[PDB]
């Protein structure tokens, strides 16, 4: 099991352990033995195997030094709080000495034992809830079951072989839990396929995440959040979303570089379906979202408002400097026996950069002028990446800018009136 670790003392030479109602060190050592074995759970609290319990100090009326004790997990009145950072110290601080200990006859790091790694190594992670009743919430670790404590994931309560958690404490009381995430390369439950590729998704209708949250949900489930790439994609989408009303978070985000607009994933930025007014609130709502209500269409919303979200994954996959219109300065590359420039990497943008371009604005062969807001190369290359500026592509003012130029020293891109004069470049 997965971030359960035995306590080494090197100090008193062995290993913490939870047994006959007393916290104490052991010198033997045994990575076997429940009573040794501990694992972080939620609200900073430390969960012993073989006791079912959490460490702890209490509250006594006489207010004296404390002591260690193990604690049914729910009882939150008590000091169940511990940090991972501090835990050794505090550990040797209230383990105490006895006078036996400190006058013998003839006159302390804490660590993992095996891999010796500080007691933070193995931290607690919250795990987002997949479908049931919880709306996406994490799993409450440890939980009761059954009058069981579970500190992890549990198939017990059902026969098809789901792991599942409670989201509170007690099930039994409340109720409330969700599947838990796994990680495979199969669509067949809690996903649908696009049979014409490769790709599978997730809609989570019922759940309400931060767009942080939902980003963490889909990397559990070893997927990324939606992100649209193609035509093709939102076509997908729109006719599954027909006869919804949602709202939902997807992978784009201008988070890192604002305005600087990109998937959660690494998608080039080639299609954008954005509602006739967005984004607005550029240094408010960071965070895109794709609404039933507008056919589809995306919104950039503040990431910490609770949405439903959408999972994706795919398991089985020289210059010329007189000035013209982008139009044809594509045709000055044609005859000539090339094309306006297209560009497939980084280093194919750096290799243009400073060598070709040589200090300002010119026209490359990325274009909308087919369909709006989907952009080819002319030369019909493949568009595997892209380099645009904060805010673009833009459509100024509300006017098509249909062709894409270098305007800038670093080779960031912009989308300009196809007929503003300016230098191009070509390739072949
Ligand atoms: C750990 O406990 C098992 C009994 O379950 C025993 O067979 C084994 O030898 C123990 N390991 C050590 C190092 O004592
Ligand atoms: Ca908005
Ligand atoms: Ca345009
Ligand atoms: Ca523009």
């Amino acid at each position: 099991e997965p971030n359960i670790f035995l306590i080494f003392s090197h100090g008193l030479q062995g290993c913490l352990e939870a047994q006959g109602g007393q916290v104490r060190v052991t010198p033997a050592c045994n990575t076997s033995l429940p009573a040794q074995r501990w694992k972080w759970v939620s609200r900073n609290r430390l969960f012993n195997l073989g006791t079912m319990q959490c460490l702890g100090t209490g509250w006594p009326g006489t207010n004296t030094t404390a002591s260690l004790g193990m604690y049914e997990c729910d009882r939150e009145a008590l000091n169940l709080r511990w940090h991972c950072r501090t835990l050794g110290d505090q550990l040797s601080l209230l383990l105490g000495a006895r006078t036996s200990n400190i006058s013998k006859p003839g006159t302390g790091q804490w660590r993992i034992y095996g891999s010796e790694e500080d007691l933070c190594a193995l931290p607690y992670h919250e795990v987002y809830t997949i479908q049931g009743n919880s709306h996406g919430k994490p799993c409450t670790i440890p939980f009761k079951y059954d009058n069981q404590w579970f500190h992890g994931c549990t198939s017990t309560g059902r026969e098809d072989g789901h792991l599942w958690c409670a989201t509170t404490q007690d099930y039994g009381k409340d109720e409330r839990w969700g599947f838990c995430p796994i990680k495979s390369n199969d669509c067949e439950t809690f996903w649908d396929k696009d049979q014409l590729t490769d790709s599978c998704y997730q809609f989570n209708f019922q759940s309400t995440l931060s767009w942080r949250e939902a980003w963490a949900s889909c990397e559990q489930q070893g997927a990324d959040l939606l992100s649209i790439t193609e035509i093709h994609e939102q076509t997908y989408i729109n006719g599954l979303l027909t006869g919804y009303s949602s709202t939902l978070w997807i992978g784009l985000n201008d988070l890192d570089t604002s305005g600087g607009w990109q998937w959660s994933d690494n998608s080039p930025l080639k299609y954008l379906n954005w509602e006739s007014d967005q984004p607005d609130n550029p240094s408010e709502e960071n965070c895109g979202v794709i609404r039933t209500e507008s056919s589809g269409g995306w919104q950039n919303r503040d990431c910490s408002i609770a949405l439903p979200y959408v999972c994706k994954k795919k398991p089985n996959a020289r210059l010329q400097a007189e000035k013209r219109s982008w139009q044809e300065s594509k045709k000055a590359c044609l005859r000539g026996g090339g094309d306006l420039v297209s560009i497939h990497s980084m280093a194919e943008l750096e290799f243009i950069t400073k060598q070709i371009k040589q200090e300002e604005e010119l026209w490359i062969g990325l274009n909308d002028l087919k369909l709006q807001m989907n952009f080819e190369w002319s030369d019909g290359s493949l568009v595997s990446f892209t380099h645009w500026h904060p805010f673009e592509p833009n459509n100024f003012r509300d006017s098509l800018e249909d062709c894409v130029t270098i305007w800038g020293p670093e080779g960031r891109w912009n989308d300009s009136p196809c007929n503003q004069s300016l230098p191009s470049i070509c390739k072949k």
